[PDB]
């Protein structure tokens, strides 16, 4: 599972791709926007700017997933879920760029203003996955990462969605657990980190479109992800935004 350095190359080109897809997506976020203006303007940025592939193309119809507020993972989107201010926005992309891609997701805070318990379960969710991704280096094992997920998130009185948290990437599921269970890492390995945090119960439900995924009790939800290669001394992070600190 260890990735050639021109495997490497390629992720790292996609990851960048797909992080520049979520930076400037920020100023068309506003009170009136319907999630499928968004997909529309990252269709149009992936293919015919970045000259690469969206997510529709490789292995549904719409090149961003938009999930907003108890809405888990998966959300399409539509010309009718209209964004108002206070709504959290989890836009979440895939490019493919020659063969390899790069995956990330981030919330996004509709008019910069929401509640208190909303702004916490953004920033409590984006910290989670930073924890996840703070034990990873050769030699950790992948069952740290939900470990240290797990712990963190519940300390802060939310919960974790239990599907997984993380995937293998290339072209293997991460599942919480015990620390120093599961595949010893090793320098070259790539995968996703991605824990989806809920305000209420962790249980989730599938819609009857079959892909949208929401809470179970209609409270809120947040996500991030990264995609990560796993170097002698820790990480690369390959979809990080200029402007985001990582310390
Ligand atoms: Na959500």
């Amino acid at each position: 599972m260890i990735k050639t350095p021109d495997e490497i190359e390629k992720m790292r080109i996609a990851g960048r791709l797909a992080a520049e897809v979520l930076d400037m997506i920020k100023p068309h976020i506003k009170a009136g926007v319907s999630t499928l203006e968004l997909d529309t303007i990252c269709r149009n940025h992936i293919e015919n700017v970045q000259h690469a592939i969206p997510a529709c193309v490789g292995y549904f119809q719409h090149s961003i997933c938009t999930s907003v507020n108890h809405v888990v993972c998966h959300g399409i989107p539509s010309e009718n879920k209209i964004l108002k201010n206070g709504d959290i926005l989890n836009i979440d992309v895939t490019v493919i760029k020659d063969g390899y891609h790069g995956d990330t997701n981030m919330m996004y805070i509709v008019g910069g203003e929401t509640s208190i318990l909303a702004n916490r379960l953004c920033k409590v969710a984006q910290e989670a996955m930073y924890r996840g991704m703070a034990t990873v280096r050769d030699g950790s094992y992948l069952g740290d990462i939900g470990h240290a997920i797990q712990k963190y998130v519940e300390s802060e009185r939310f919960s974790v969605v239990r599907e997984y948290c993380g995937h293998g990437i290339g072209t293997q599921v991460l599942h919480y657990g015990q620390a120093g269970t599961g595949m010893r890492l090793e320098a070259g390995m790539t995968f996703t980190i991605e824990p989806m945090v809920n305000a209420g119960v962790w249980q989730t439900k599938l819609l009857g479109d079959k892909w949208t995924v929401v809470t179970k009790d209609h409270k809120l939800s947040a996500q991030y992800e990264h995609t990560i290669l796993v170097t002698k001394t820790g990480i690369e992070v390959l979809t990080a935004r200029p402007e985001e600190d990582l310390s």
